[PDB]
C-alpha cells in the first residue's frame, strides 16, 4: 500500500517460522536482522552504517513474507539494533518511493 | 517523481548555498550531513545507527531543497560517512513508499 513517513516505515515480517517487526529502509543496501536462528550454510560477513561496522551471518535465499508478500533473497543477521529490509528485497515487493 | 530502489536512491540537494548528493533514506529518523560549513548557533547531540553512535551538530530551521522543493528542518552535520536526508524532511516533501 501507500505508506507515509510521520512514523517509522515499521512491518510485519515471517521469516524462518517466527514473526518479527522490521524497518523499510530504503538507505539500506541490506537486509540485516537481529540475532535469531535460522538454519542452513553461511559466509561471515562486515557491513557498516552511522557510527562504524558489525560482523554478520550471510544466508542467502532465505524465504521472507513482508507484509503480503513472499520473496527469497540474502538476509544478514548480526547485531544490529533493529531489523532493517534493505534495497534487496524492497525491490522484490515492487517497493517505490514518491513524491 | 516515483523513484524505484534497483539502485541507490540519491538525488541533488541545496543547503547553505552548495549542492551535493544525499541518500533518501526511510529508515533515518534524522537529516546528517557530511561535514560541512553552516551558518548559526547549535547544540551537541550524539546519534546513533548499525555500527555504534557518532557525536554530530544540530541547526535548526535550515533551508535545504530537495530536488524541486525547499523545506526548512534540522539538519545534523557530523561524521557521517555519506549525507542521509531522513524523514524529518522526507515528510516535509510529501514522500511515501508504495508497493
Ligand atoms: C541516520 C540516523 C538518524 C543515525 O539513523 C540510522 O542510522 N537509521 C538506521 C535505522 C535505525 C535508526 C534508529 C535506531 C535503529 C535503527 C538505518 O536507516 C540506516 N540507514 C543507512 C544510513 C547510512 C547509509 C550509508 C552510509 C551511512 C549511513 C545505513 O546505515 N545503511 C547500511 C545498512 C547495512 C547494510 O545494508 O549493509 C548500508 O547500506 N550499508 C552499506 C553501505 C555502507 C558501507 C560502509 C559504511 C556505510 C555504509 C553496506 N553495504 O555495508
Amino acid at each position: 500500500p501507500q505508506i507515509t513517513l510521520w512514523q517509522r516505515p515499521l512491518v510485519t515480517i515471517k521469516i524462518g517460522g517466527q514473526l518479527k517487526e522490521a524497518l523499510l529502509d530504503t538507505g539500506a543496501d541490506d537486509t540485516v536482522l537481529e540475532e535469531m536462528s535460522l538454519p542452513g550454510r553461511w559466509k561471515p560477513k562486515m557491513i557498516g552504517g552511522i557510527g562504524g561496522f558489525i560482523k554478520v551471518r550471510q544466508y542467502d535465499q532465505i524465504l521472507i513474507e513482508i507484509c503480503g508478500h513472499k520473496v527469497i533473497g540474502t538476509v544478514l543477521v548480526g547485531p544490529t539494533p533493529t531489523n532493517v529490509i534493505g534495497r534487496n528485497l524492497l525491490t522484490q515487493i515492487g517497493c517505490t518511493l514518491n513524491f
